[PDB]
C-alpha cells in the first residue's frame, strides 16, 4: 500500500441550477468533509460531472435513486 | 459536446511535509482558481496524488522538471 499521498479535496463551490435528468447520471460522489457545504457530485456520461446542492428537492430525489461512485486502486 | 456540467474544484487544504521523490511523480495538476492557495497537485503512480505547497523549494524544483497532467474527453 503506497502512501506518500496527501489527496486533494473535491469541492463544490458553484451548483447546478437546472435539474439534470436521472437517465444522464451514473452515480454520485460526496464532496470532501473539509469543504462539504451540502454539495453533491453527480457523475455524468463521457467523464463529465456536476455539483448539485443537497438542500434542493430534485437533488435529494435523484440521490435516493443512485448508488455512490466506485473507485480504482 | 455534452455540458449539463458544473465541475467540482480540486483543492489542496493539507500539504506534503516530506519531499516526494521526482521519480515517483508522473506530472502535476494546478488546483482550481477558486481555492488556489498556492497548492500544487503531483500525480503519483497507481492512481495516487499529493498536494504540495508551491512556496516550498523542492515543490518549485520538482514542478520545473515535470509537465502538466493530460485529460480525457
Ligand atoms: C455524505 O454526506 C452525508 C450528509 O448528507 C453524511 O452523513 C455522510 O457521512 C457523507 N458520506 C461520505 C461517504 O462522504
Ligand atoms: C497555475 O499556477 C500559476 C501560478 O503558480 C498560474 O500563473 C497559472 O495561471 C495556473 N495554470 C493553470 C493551467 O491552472
Amino acid at each position: 500500500s503506497k502512501s506518500m499521498q496527501v489527496p486533494f479535496s473535491r469541492c463544490c463551490f458553484s451548483f447546478a441550477e437546472q435539474e439534470i435528468p436521472l437517465r444522464a447520471i451514473l452515480c454520485y460522489r460526496n464532496t470532501s468533509s473539509i469543504c462539504s457545504n451540502e454539495g453533491l457530485i453527480f457523475k455524468l456520461k463521457r467523464g463529465k460531472e456536476a455539483c448539485a446542492l443537497d438542500t434542493v428537492g430534485w437533488v435529494q430525489r435523484h440521490r435516493k435513486m443512485l448508488r455512490h461512485c466506485p473507485s480504482k486502486r
